[PDB]
């Protein structure tokens, strides 16, 4: 099974998930010389307010919060998208240092952690119907950096004790997901890819501008999670990041000038 | 995820699974008066002597018994088969009443459970190129009635609590398959698919004409087993069947008169 070891990590995922070495993988380093403001993006409109959390997972990758998503009560419209996009979970990746943990980077510099909220296209049914088209999902990515307390991040962390090993759950209702976000929604969009295999080439990549400050405490329990299925020795849930793949052909557009 | 529920069970796996509607789809019926003695039929001969056992786990779906399958320890060689099929795991599908259980039936009788022990054609290297060609599999099937225990079967029963939720698994050493054979190798065989997603056409089924009896105390440990993980609500791992697929051109041979 694929992970983030020496022998199962991003450096072997092709030898078993072939579309590893695809035309449009994810993540990528965002040169800001290159990634060129667009006026003909349209606003992007997140509409987070009636979000349905159900639950929290330790999968052996990271750790999931999913959502109800049998109706449009967590929806991505406009940007560069076409369409509803419905909210099924979000996810973090990180680092077991600050200057480590993104997937993408901004002029190479990393972040400490990078989060994702994953959403797939309406018009397709389901998830695993909308990861087979080029216009599928759109993964909303949003920096960590460590500062203050991010108080919308606490009701997350607070869980994590009782999902600290593979294959463990939580109810987890009431969470709301705008607790998560920056001030500004500017972005960056590029055609893209799944960041762990499947690695499929289904995503719409809206990455934000401004990071969110996390304290360290905050992100101190991310790296306390582990890999491991209970009963088995102990390693930490750390460096769970896929660094940057090549650009190939493809364009960086920016919201924003 | 595919399993046995109302909306995700055999009856919806077409929609997420097309070849489920293939032409050599498993399990069939074994109607007596059609599936005729083939003279030309060899003894089978299965070679479990040196068989290395090594761990047990609950996948969500069974619970697997898998063989170390790095040498020609644990064998199926003759009847329909061309070259040697290495054991890799055996797992059972059983119900939720004594009534149901099996997946194949004979002359539409159901048995309480079914024992299928699979094996991949050495010629291929390794299991998963074996799934891709139609002779890369060889699934021997063993009905189970409720009876007399089954010795054989009491050290399997025994490390089931340990392994009750979907991810857990549990060191299982020095296991002899043997001890869950029948007496007659008396069998039916038709070229066939796997039972459950992704329901490849590459397996010959080989199905014993004579059951094993478990006794009730064996069969209830199996129904206390959970189909949901570690956090979630208890679903009794009970009906993990699916029922007979239409015949189409096939023919089934008999060893046997
Ligand atoms: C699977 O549902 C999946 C895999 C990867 C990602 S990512 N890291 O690209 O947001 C999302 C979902
Ligand atoms: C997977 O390796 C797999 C799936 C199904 C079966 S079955 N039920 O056809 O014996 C065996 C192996
Ligand atoms: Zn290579
Ligand atoms: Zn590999
Ligand atoms: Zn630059
Ligand atoms: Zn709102
Ligand atoms: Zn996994
Ligand atoms: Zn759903
Ligand atoms: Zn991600
Ligand atoms: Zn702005
Ligand atoms: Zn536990
Ligand atoms: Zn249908
Ligand atoms: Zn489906
Ligand atoms: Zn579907
Ligand atoms: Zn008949
Ligand atoms: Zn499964
Ligand atoms: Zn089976």
């Amino acid at each position: 099974h694929w992970g983030y070891g020496k022998h199962n990590g991003p450096e072997h995922w092709h030898k078993d998930f072939p579309i590893a070495k695809g035309e449009r993988q994810s993540p990528v380093d965002i040169d800001t010389h290159t990634a060129k403001y667009d006026p003909s993006l349209k606003p992007l409109s997140v509409s987070y307010d009636q979000a349905t959390s159900l639950r929290i997972l330790n999968n052996g990758h990271a750790f999931n919060v999913e959502f109800d998503d049998s109706q449009d009560k967590a929806v991505l419209k406009g940007g560069p998208l076409d369409g509803t996009y419905r909210l099924i979970q979000f996810h973090f990746h990180w680092g077991s240092l600050d200057g480590q943990g993104s997937e993408h980077t901004v002029d190479k510099k990393k972040y400490a952690a990078e989060l994702h909220l994953v959403h797939w296209n309406t018009k397709y049914g389901d998830f695993g119907k909308a990861v087979q088209q080029p216009d599928g999902l759109a993964v909303l990515g949003i920096f960590l950096k460590v500062g203050s307390a991010k108080p919308g991040l606490q009701k997350v962390v607070d869980v994590l004790d009782s999902i600290k090993t593979k294959g463990k759950s939580a109810d987890f209702t009431n969470f709301d997901p705008r607790g998560l976000l920056p001030e500004s929604l500017d972005y960056w969009t590029y055609p893209g890819s799944l960041t762990t295999p499947p690695l499929l080439e289904c995503v719409t990549w809206i990455v934000l501008k401004e990071p969110i400050s996390v304290s360290s405490e905050q992100v101190l329990k991310f790296r306390k999670l582990n890999f491991n299925g209970e009963g088995e020795p102990e390693e930490l849930m750390v460096d769970n990041w896929r660094p940057a793949q090549p650009l190939k052909n493809r364009q960086i557009k920016a919201s924003f000038k």
